[PDB]
This record gives C-alpha cells, sequence and structure tokens, in this order.
C-alpha cells in the first residue's frame, strides 16, 4: 500500500484551489505538459454531481489557471468534494494510454444537515433480568450482558449476529515498527510494543464499574463504564451509552480516559467477531487502499466498494493491515455504521495476526473480525529500529470522544 | 440560534433536557450544536455539548458557552493553568496549579479593549456558590463580549450588573507573529469539524 503514498508525494504537478480557479504549477524542469489532461469531479459523499476536462498546457516550471464552471447546488445536505486527477492520454515507452500521474482533492461547499429525522411508529422495549438487559424491536435484539457490561449478542429475525462480543480495544497486533529490534532473547525496552507489553496493554482486564439501563420518550438508554487495570494500576476508563430509538439505530457514544503515565495506546475503539461472511466492503471514506493516519495523503475521499478479502493486506511477517481512515459509513453484509472512524475487517483476529510469524501460517478465522477506531496511531517508518511516530500522531491527549450508529442496511 | 430540538426526559434518578440548535445567516448553517443537560439527584448539572462547524465557515475564535451570572464575588479560584492570563498559544509560561485572585485581576486592561483574561487547562472553576468542573478554558469579568468589541477605549468600560462567564471547550490561537496579516498557526485554528466537550455545574 505504501507504494500509492510514494506516488502521491512524488507527483510532478503540485495544485492550489482559489474559488473556482485551480491553479496547476509543473515541477517538470524540462518538459512541456505535452501528454496531459486534467478531469475534475466534483462529488456529494460521494454522489457524482459534475465533471469535466481541460488539457494541460504547462510549461517547466509554470503554472496554469483553470476556472472551473459554476456548479448546480447540490439537491441536499453534506460535504461537496472536488478531485482533480492529471490523465496521460498516449501510451508512452513506460506507461499505457490513461495512465493517471498526478491527483489531489478539496472539500468544497458543505451544507451541515438540519433537518430532523421522522418520529417512528414503534418503540424499543426493555426486559431486565439478572443476567441481562435485552431490547426488542421488530425483527431485532439486541442483549447487553449485566455481569460483563457488554453487547454480547444482536439478532436479526432467529439470526444471532455476534461471535465475540462488542469490547473496547486498545491494543493492535504490533507493526515492524512498533517492535523494532525487540526479540524475545534481546528485549529492547524502548520499542512500543514492549512499551505497551509491559505497561499491561495486551493483558488488561475489563472491570465493570457501571450497567444501568432507562426508558426514554422513543428509545432505551444503556450507560456503561469500566476500568481496564493491570497490577493494580488503572489503565484507561471507558464510559459509554447506547441508545437504540424507534428506527432500530443504536447510538453508541464513547468517551475514553487514558492514564497520562501509561505509554499512549496504539488504538482507542471497539472490536467484535460478526458472524457473517459477507462478499463485498462498502464505505464511505479514504480510500480504496489501506491508509493509517501519517499514511493517509494518497487516499481519496469517495464510496469505494471492494471484495472483503482486498481489506486485508499480506505483508509477509503479520500484523496490524488494512485500515481505512476518515470514515463516514461502513457497510458489510446487512449492517451500517456510521461516524467519523478508521476501521479494519478481515478475517484474521488482532491476536492471530499477533502470534503469526508468516503470512501464509494465517487461517480465515468463523465469521469477520471488525476493528472499528475512533482513533488510531501513526504507524511510523523513518528507521524500523527505533520510535518513529512523530508526537502528533501519538495518542497523547488523554481523554478521547467517538460516536457511532449502528443500523440495518 | 434556529432551534431544531428540545426534548426532557424524565429517568430514574435524573432529569435529561436534549437540545439542538443551528446558527445560521442568510440561509447558510454555519454550526451546530447538541446537548443534553443531566441534572441528577445530587444536585449536579452535567452538560455535554456536540458542536459541529461547517468546513466552509471561517474557522471560529471559541467553541464554548456564556451567561451573565447575577453573583458578583470578591475571589475567583480555579485549579488549571495560571495565575496570569494565558492562551492556546501563549500558555507555556503558566503552571498547573490552584490560584486564588481577586476579580479584577481576571481582566486585563488592555488599552483597546478586546477578549482578555482566558485561563487555559482548567478542571474546576470556583466563583461564590458556584463550582464549573471539565476540562475548559475560561474568562470571568464584569465586561460582556459585546461591550468589549464595541469600546475603543479601556476608560470608557462599564461595570455590567453581575459577571460574565464564557467558558469555552476550545479556543483559537492569539497569533502575533505580525499584526497585520493573519497569523494564528494552523495547529492552533479550530479546524477539526467536530468539537466534544462536557461540563459538571453544581453548588459549594
Ligand atoms: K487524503
Ligand atoms: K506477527
Ligand atoms: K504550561
Ligand atoms: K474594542
Amino acid at each position: 500500500p505504501a507504494l500509492t503514498e510514494a506516488k502521491h508525494q512524488q507527483q510532478f504537478f503540485q495544485f492550489r484551489l482559489s474559488g473556482q480557479t485551480i491553479e496547476v504549477t509543473s515541477e517538470y524542469l524540462f518538459r512541456h505538459s505535452d501528454n496531459e489532461l486534467l478531469h475534475w469531479m466534483v462529488a456529494l459523499d460521494g454522489k457524482p454531481l459534475a465533471s469535466g476536462e481541460v488539457p494541460l498546457d504547462v510549461a517547466p516550471q509554470g503554472k496554469q489557471l483553470i476556472e472551473l464552471p459554476e456548479l448546480p447546488q447540490p439537491e441536499s445536505a453534506g460535504q461537496l468534494w472536488l478531485t482533480v486527477r492529471v490523465v496521460q492520454p498516449n501510451a508512452t515507452a513506460w506507461s499505457e494510454a490513461g495512465h493517471i500521474s498526478a491527483w489531489q482533492q478539496w472539500r468544497l461547499a458543505e451544507n451541515l444537515s438540519v433537518t430532523l429525522p421522522a418520529a417512528s411508529h414503534a418503540i424499543p422495549h426493555l426486559t431486565t433480568s439478572e443476567m441481562d438487559f435485552c431490547i426488542e424491536l421488530g425483527n431485532k435484539r439486541w442483549q447487553f450482558n449485566r455481569q460483563s457490561g457488554f453487547l454480547s449478542q444482536m439478532w436479526i429475525g432467529d439470526k444471532k449476529q455476534l461471535l465475540t462480543p462488542l469490547r473496547d480495544q486498545f491494543t493492535r497486533a504490533p507493526l515492524d515498527n512498533d517492535i523494532g529490534v525487540s526479540e524475545a532473547t534481546r528485549i529492547d525496552p524502548n520499542a512500543w510494543v514492549e512499551r505497551w507489553k509491559a505497561a499491561g496493554h495486551y493483558q488488561a482486564e475489563a472491570a465493570l464499574l457501571q450497567c444501568t439501563a432507562d426508558t426514554l420518550a422513543d428509545a432505551v438508554l444503556i450507560t456503561t463504564a469500566h476500568a481496564w487495570q493491570h497490577q493494580g494500576k488503572t489503565l484507561f476508563i471507558s464510559r459509554k451509552t447506547y441508545r437504540i430509538d424507534g428506527s432500530g439505530q443504536m447510538a453508541i457514544t464513547v468517551d475514553v480516559e487514558v492514564a497520562s503515565d501509561t505509554p499512549h495506546p496504539a488504538r482507542i475503539g471497539l472490536n467484535c467477531q460478526l458472524a457473517q461472511v459477507a462478499e463485498r466492503v462498502n464505505w464511505l471514506g479514504l480510500g480504496p487502499q489501506e491508509n493509517y493516519p501519517d499514511r493517509l495523503t494518497a487516499a481519496c475521499f469517495d464510496r469505494w466498494d471492494l471484495p472483503l478479502s482486498d481489506m486485508y493486506t499480506p505483508y509477509v511477517f503479520p500484523s496490524e493491515n488494512g485500515l481505512r481512515c476518515g470514515t463516514r459509513e461502513l457497510n458489510y453484509g446487512p449492517h451500517q455504521w456510521r461516524g467519523d472512524f478508521q476501521f479494519n475487517i478481515s478475517r484474521y483476529s488482532q491476536q492471530q495476526l499477533m502470534e503469526t510469524s508468516h503470512r501464509h501460517l494465517l487461517h480465515a478465522e468463523e465469521g469477520t473480525w471488525l476493528n472499528i477506531d475512533g482513533f488510531h496511531m501513526g504507524i511510523g517508518g523513518d528507521d524500523s529500529w527505533s520510535p518513529s511516530v512523530s508526537a502528533e500522531f501519538q495518542l497523547s491527549a488523554g481523554r478521547y470522544h467517538y460516536q457511532l450508529v449502528w443500523c440495518q442496511k
């Protein structure tokens, strides 16, 4: 995946946008742009609104101004995005006709949604037992285990949707950059993986602090709080609400506290093993290829749709892989998640990726492992033998908030 | 502030008020603010605020709440960065500790009046019978933002009835690399699009 980051950062045309004007600057020293046209496209949350093309005619080191036509105003709420691409119409000795040599995106106008969701005809029903809070609505059921404080099962009709409960996750199967030169017989205590292991991040157990249920006018509200601890040290506190309303949507609000003296964690998110295996993964967010917070320039915001296997990057030494960032909607099987998150989705658990030394030894697990992160640490790489994630990509804020809506698709 | 939603729910040990507002200008929605206020049997009011800011509006100077309190009290006591005025791009000198000053020391008398007296990184503020806890920036004084904006000279300011409190989840840098062109660096501009903050308001 890193190759596309290199291609993008090494582009030979640079772009600025001011109003309707794209300024194209050539970083060629010798050639005119005699095999180039610029394709531009504007889309509303991935729905195409307009597009066109203009030939590039820019001297080496020169500039060209391209004035976009006035766009019709979008017919609904959302964010308009401009993407431009430089396409070479003619084959060369080194490329085929249609080769894309450069791209860039910008946010254009945003019209925030102010329209209220229509009041639903049904209201969900809570059953309280010693073991569980259960919520039923039509063809859906959600079960919160009261001893664990997690969503342990959901049903659509008779079908269970979870193989493992939805739980917080603060670790990642460590990248080569997280490990550096550390080895079992010669620990490098400075490496990220060793800081996390020494602080108990991989071993920490959830302690339940609070698990309560209330009914609102139009919804059932489940409130939980957990502490992760290691040898008497509280590493992380996760406070949540789940609100399940008459429309079938479950809104999940998560507020995490991270002890200031614990090493900053690899991620702040949730995970679960879904019962289903589906063929496609469809999302509105950065893509199409794997992208991480400090390696996401090349990815573009649009609507992507790939086979599940494309969502796993087969690094020979297995690790956390396949994240996509800046995602506002994710679709898989009957499920839809909305928010502003990073995710990966695959048949391999973090545990399996961490434990397995070679990609050919991985086996697909039952169902589909989903990791959905409010926040994810950078991956680094300035070298691979000392910590290299720059401070602005470390999760050092202390308090973190994210919110997800889980509904049917 | 167009009102989108205002509801009340009576819970087990609390009343929950939920609001949503859109700020608009000439048809353009600039900001949305969604809040809950949870008032419990201990008398605490927990306020949660989630704001959306249109990506195409200029980044805002602050994202916060304000009000004019009836109370005028002698001291201001906070656990936060101080003791002097500090802003996000000018707070290295301020230290985190418990500070306790006369009210007048929470106003900086710039000859040309403007926003002034913020203290950042504050976890607890006390003023008269009130206490606010969270992780916020604040200023507190006898002068409204409107009055500071409209008044050309500090000697023309008049103390208003009561006390103006501005409590911000987030505040833009002040800049200063020069004073004739925008100078607040990107990392101190409120560009994130979505902002969350939470406060508890109680008595004592
Ligand atoms: K990008
Ligand atoms: K491994
Ligand atoms: K400081
Ligand atoms: K003034």
